[PDB]
């Protein structure tokens, strides 16, 4: 079963309860490393829908409607009881890619981009190919994902 | 009724849990060796899961039922730039840590929590702890019943 619900014109509602999909890792990427002003501020959590997460254990490989979610969180501190680091915050908003060979046969690897305005967006903003396609064309480890960071991933595919 | 995550030995002892990975992710954070003297607590990243039925329970109420289980996952620093940015990548997995609250299991420890540690991912079981090796410093600071709720955006966002 998909979970990617669509409008008549192939755009990607806003995702709900993805906090249930099956999370494939964190990143963080702080202001303060970054002239006070991150590309995607701060914390990345990030999540593959669960239909697509069963068909990547079987075969390493994203299927048609694939959904992806990019969830950004604010550094909430630098220190605590367990040491030095980052710690998480507040939410600050998602990101999210959709494949469908049938509704994008002309975007890179048929993946369509989506930014949302804010968390009570009813929809997403499907994005140019220069606007994020292309970086991740460039640099990711597995067609179009950097599963270069997604240890959870790697590790679930088949040997 | 709800589902009965982890397994036990009969002396009470934490299977070592299979499949968490697939529970409810709550959050992470990241203690990099390079700012701990190059040697962290926990190296390094900690990627944070609780058990799908508790995960239910805590939506309902915002309190951890009997026989939660949370389980930590660490793993390492991959990189500290990517074209994202400049920051913290994650790398291989390291290793686990586990809680579990169970006042019929666990009578007499702080707040009815077991704390496990496992020699790897191979082990069969875990390593029950004493109560100064971690819910002394868990009891001391975390925000709610021994768990650090002010680093589990996920659990602060779906108590209601
Ligand atoms: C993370 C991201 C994801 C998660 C899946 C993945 O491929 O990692 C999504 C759905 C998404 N972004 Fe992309 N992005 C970049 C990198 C290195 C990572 C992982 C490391 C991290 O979390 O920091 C990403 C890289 C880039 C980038 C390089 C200059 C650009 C311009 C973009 N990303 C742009 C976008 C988007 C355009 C608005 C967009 C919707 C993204 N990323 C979604
Ligand atoms: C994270 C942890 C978790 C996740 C649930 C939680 O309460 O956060 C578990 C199951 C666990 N550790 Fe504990 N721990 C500490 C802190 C600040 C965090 C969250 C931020 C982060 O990920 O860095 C924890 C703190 C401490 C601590 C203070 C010095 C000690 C002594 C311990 N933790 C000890 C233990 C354990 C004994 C070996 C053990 C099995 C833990 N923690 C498990």
């Amino acid at each position: 079963l998909n979970y990617g619900s669509f409008t008549k014109e192939h755009v990607l509602l806003t995702p709900k309860g993805y906090r249930e999909w099956v999370f494939i890792g964190a990143s963080v990427t702080p202001n303060e490393l970054n002239d006070d002003k991150a590309a995607f501020p701060e914390f990345h959590n990030v999540y593959i829908d669960p239909t697509s997460w069963g068909h990547w254990k079987k075969t390493g490989e994203f299927r048609d409607g694939t959904v992806i979610v990019k969830e950004l969180a604010g550094v909430g501190s630098k220190a605590s009881p367990s040491g030095n680091g980052y710690f998480p915050g507040e939410f600050n908003g998602i990101e999210a890619m959709v494949k469908d060979s049938k509704r994008y046969p002309e975007r890179p690897g048929n993946w369509a981009f989506f930014g949302f305005e804010s968390y009570e967006a009813k929809q997403g903003i499907i994005q140019t190919d220069e606007t994020c396609a292309a970086c991740h064309k460039e640099h990711a480890a597995h067609d179009m994902v950097f599963t270069q960071f997604y240890p959870v991933l790697r590790a679930g595919k088949p040997s």
